[PDB]
Parts: structure tokens; sequence; C-alpha cells
């Protein structure tokens, strides 16, 4: 099924590296205002697991 952000936010996280990470950060942020706001802090967990300071 389309639409599916939740498979993209869970691909994402699922291994991103440092620059890996950045650029798939700015979807991945899209993604998680696009999914809610519980999955928002998702997205804050994997910013801070590695750094985005």
């Amino acid at each position: 099924r389309n639409l599916s952000d939740r498979a993209k936010f869970e691909s994402m996280i699922n291994s991103p590296s440092k620059s890996v990470f950045v650029r798939n950060l700015n979807e991945l942020e899209a993604l998680a205002v696009r999914l809610g706001k519980s999955y928002r802090i998702q997205l804050d967990q994997a910013k801070e697991k590695w750094k985005v300071k």
C-alpha cells in the first residue's frame, strides 16, 4: 500500500550513518511531522543519538 510514511521512517531509522543521517534527516523530519508528534519524538531521539546539536 502507498502513503506508507511510517515505513519510510522505520526504513530510515534502521541503520543511518553520519552523513547518511543528515541527507535522510531532511526527509525524515518531514515524514515525522506528516506521521504526527509521537514519531517526531523518535526522530529527535535519532538526532541526539548521533549528535545533531
